[PDB]
């Protein structure tokens, strides 16, 4: 009897943590280069006169 | 006398019986499948999105 409904909310608990690991990383490497982008940035604001 | 009587009551007793075992299995074979089409559509469910 149990060895089966408890598999499918696993199937489905699994399903939403790769959902949200998916989105993390990819908003991760998204706000990192906009973060390198703003440091370039602030090096040619300081520097050019 | 008895030796008689008695033999076709057990006659209909077992036909009763093997009426019921009939019966009985088909639907245990029927419903299990249900079960196991419904396990199927439950994993389905759980993991396609």
């Amino acid at each position: 009897l149990a060895g089966l409904d408890t598999a499918i909310i696993l199937i489905a608990f699994i399903i939403t943590a790769a959902v949200l690991a998916y989105v993390a990383v990819n908003m991760g490497l998204f706000v990192t280069q906009k973060a390198k982008t703003t440091i370039n940035k602030g090096e040619e604001t300081a520097s050019t006169a």
